RNA sequence: AACAGAAUAAGCACCGGCUAACUUCGUGCCAGCAGCCGCGGUAAUACGAAGGGUGCAAGCGUUAAUCGGAAUUACUGGGCGUAAAGCGCGCGUAGGUGGUUCAGCAAGUUGGAUGUGAAAUCCCCGGGCUCAACCUGGGAACUGCAUCCAAAACUACUGAGCUAGAGUACGGUAGAGGGUGGUGGAAUUUCCUGUGUAGCGGUGAAAUGCGUAGAUAUAGGAAGGAACACCAGUGGCGAAGGCGACCACCUGGACUGAUACUGACACUGAGGUGCGAAAGCGUGGGGAGCAAACAGGAUUAGAUACCCUGGUAGUCCACGCCGUAAACGAUGUCGACUAGCCGUUGGGAUCCUUGAGAUCUUAGUGGCGCAGCUAACGCGAUAAGUCGACCGCCUGGGGAGUACGGCCGCAAGGUUAAAACUCAAAUGAAUUGACGGGGGCCCGCACAAGCGGUGGAGCAUGUGGUUUAAUUCGAAGCAACGCGAAGAACCUUACCUGGCCUUGACAUGCUGAGAACUUUCCAGAGAUGGAUUGGUGCCUUCGGGAACUCAGACACAGGUGCUGCAUGGCUGUCGUCAGCUCGUGUCGUGAGAUGUUGGGUUAAGUCCCGUAACGAGCGCAACCCUUGUCCUUAGUUACCAGCACCUCGGGUGGGCACUCUAAGGAGACUGCCGGUGACAAACCGGAGGAAGGUGGGGAUGACGUCAAGUCAUCAUGGCCCUUACGGCCAGGGCUACACACGUGCUACAAUGGUCGGUACAAAGGGUUGCCAAGCCGCGAGGUGGAGCUAAUCCCAUAAAACCGAUCGUAGUCCGGAUCGCAGUCUGCAACUCGACUGCGUGAAGUCGGAAUCGCUAGUAAUCGUGAAUCAGAAUGUCACGGUG
């Protein structure tokens, strides 16, 4: 069932987020690294939302790229969060680490920048729809062409399981021309578990 | 009037919807609640409490009882085609209603006057008690009944007329309208007679039956009974039931024309009177076929039934009875108005006349249709339309058209016709689905063609079952059982038996202690406990800090414990099936519908032509990968055509032709030819071409379904354990074992079996590894250490095929299970429990029931090779090639 969009695109439209090449002896004491960077940025930057961290391995140390929507947040008086965390990352990781930082300008087209707002959103007791029907329509002002969000989970009830399912524009799924973005983030409330997916389409080719 | 002092004085029901007003806590299909809907199975805004809140107040609630709401007994104010409801049809008494002109009358009717309709009560305007209830003055009202006076439109009564309703007299047609006799022809059966000789008859198929004691067939004859082909029709006639041979005989009514007469003589009809299909009943006839009851055969778990062979009352006639039917147009009779068109019976017209004529008009009988009505379907001059006159009948479902009582009947029975009790529903028309042993088109190894297996035997593997101290859980039709598990000797591992811990193996905060480290030691199955040379760092505002390790105490830690029906995430399934929806618009009272249907066509909701719809999205197609052709760029470790070289090995120099490798391109679009279609999609052929009509394969699975699966991958709501349901360490266990089922491998031999030679692959792994040459071993191997970070070195010898030999179809020079003995390899350790090697022994098995699965071409069938997981361990999984 809908087999994931970017593993059926890498290639055609979009690349992967770490490149380097490593040899049969250390392929896997470079991804034990890179996938414990990723679960430690995150937890540290819960605001300041983030939605791409990209890891390059030049020769012998490395190279980040942190995207933020908001980074006067993260450099905050001249890179006092920059060097805390560049001291400390190297723990984790050896070698010694760059960090850069750039803008994603109309954060309302990309997926993992939306989707924590709905999280908020529907952590602060706001109506289901209410919050989604607001946020579908500022993500058409500008931009995209299509938007599929679905809400799935508790919403709510006693034993209720349904699925909201809102549509706007042209979202193709089967052609691997296009270009689309995807994200998963979850939501904890008092009570139940809430999973949100979706699907901004940008321009095709 | 004075004194006291805020002192002397607020409950009750309800809070899920109707219905004003809400959340926590107990409870868990228990207790309980309730005016109806109905809540309660472990999160209850409905039960029990607590806060809060709303309604009313000196009262608030329940029960009982009437009228409202109830147009639900409808006078004002309903109904009867299908929801309950039109008698089976006539005739007719009491009664109800009355066409049209005058004239009279005044019984109804209207207007007025008088007598009355007790007072109170109700209503209106006032007046008294500090207000109000309460008391009270004046008026209206009491709808009525009676007596008088006047008016005269309508009804009644009376008197006279009129002909439009109704009836009579006269021509004239059409008819299965009745009753009483008579007479036919075809066919069936029984009987007689001739010829002739082996079956007839019946049915999905048979059997019972009938036959040489001469059947069926076939010809001749006789007797008898009932029905009346073709004409024959939405056709006729009758009050309805009903009525079809031809003729005579009596006999009723309808149509159509002309003309005179009577002058309202009419309509409907409670009671009462008649005619009442068929089955049945009584007495007498009559007995061809058909046929309940019955008998036998068959089918059948069973078959009283369907089907088959027989067969009686009855059906037929006379006389008498019974009175019901889906007695149907599910529509009482009678009268008057309201657009059309196409039929048809019978009858007059007019009309040019030859008509296969024409138009108009009545009496019937059919098909469509506008207004209108209708819940809708549907009726629509033969109303269910608009209106009159009289009658019958209906009041939720069962109980029940049933019981008692009455009247009729020879009997069966019929007609008239209740109640108690019990339920919150019964029923109508029309929608979207689903379903059909309903119809129409289409597609799939779906059948049919073909090859090969499963179930028979042996071993391998999983599940059920059994058993044990534990055999740790989970997945139960296709969608499950070589399944999580891409590896159980211990470890893994959860379970079992013990040994052993309590802030803990681990997290953070607190208090002390020492740098960390190294201890090379004993006890003990180990866990652990105690020794234990040593080490003394590190940054120093030199104060210490941080680093680690030990102890104390608190919050806690931890959980493979329950819930996949509290859920997210991720996968199966229908199904790679061709569908699934929206916007605006119009139709419908509405749920809906249309687009998305029709014709053609397609692998396809793919296209074309059509069309109250015009568009848009998801899907299909293409975009991606790979394989097949060629071109360009590229030449080491790959490559050898040309060149020498050679020791004859691309060995070497060399070459960039090639093969190969991998980058980037072209090529295929029904393009072109012909035919075919509406010449429009397309379809059938044809050329060229490496490839021809989506070239072959792969990834890609729409809206959804099954509360499908998983809390034991992970994440999480809640619930429980927290001196153990958590931790630690030994051995055991999951591999036990009369049995049954699932997949899989070998075999059962001569398209074979051995021995000796000999030929050709792809794809992949390897510096914590591959492990060569030499070397020693019957053999698995042991030495030995190269080469190697990979087109180089190693893994690494492809097997089937071919050639020669023996083997003669024998449970075997077949088959290899079992088992004895002897070895090597990994690992601390091969007992339960590993894999291979040697030697010996040699089983079942001679192609395998009912059944049942896979496959349409490099495919099935058969032969090898590699990888992942991995110290060791594949008949499985994934992957690549031979022969075909
Ligand atoms: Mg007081
Ligand atoms: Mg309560
Ligand atoms: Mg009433
Ligand atoms: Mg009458
Ligand atoms: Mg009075
Ligand atoms: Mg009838
Ligand atoms: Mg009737
Ligand atoms: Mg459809
Ligand atoms: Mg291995």
């Amino acid at each position: 069932q809908k087999v994931h969009p970017n593993g059926i695109r890498l290639g055609i439209v979009k690349e992967h987020t770490s490149v380097w090449y490593a040899d049969r002896k250390n392929y896997a004491d470079y991804l034990f690294a890179d996938l414990k960077v990723r679960e430690y940025l995150q937890d540290k930057l819960k605001s300041a939302s983030v939605s791409r961290i990209d890891i390059h391995r030049p020769a012998q140390t490395a190279r980040i790229t942190i995207h933020t929507a908001r980074p006067g947040i993260v450099i905050g008086k001249k890179g006092e969060d920059v060097e805390k965390l560049r001291q400390d990352l190297t723990k984790q990781m050896g070698v010694p680490v760059h960090i850069n930082i750039e803008e994603i300008r109309k954060p309302e087209l990309d997926a993992m920048l939306v989707a924590q707002s709905v999280a908020q959103q529907l952590e602060r007791r706001v109506m289901f729809r209410r919050a989604m029907k607001r946020a579908v329509q500022n993500a058409m002002r500008i931009g995209a062409k299509g938007i599929k969000i679905q809400v799935s989970g508790r919403l709510g009830g006693a034993e209720i399981a349904r699925t909201e399912w809102y549509r706007e524009g042209r979202v193709p799924l089967h052609t691997l021309r296009a270009d689309i973005d995807y994200a998963t983030y979850e939501a904890h409330t008092t009570y139940g578990v809430i999973g949100v997916k979706v699907w901004i389409f940008k321009g095709e080719v």
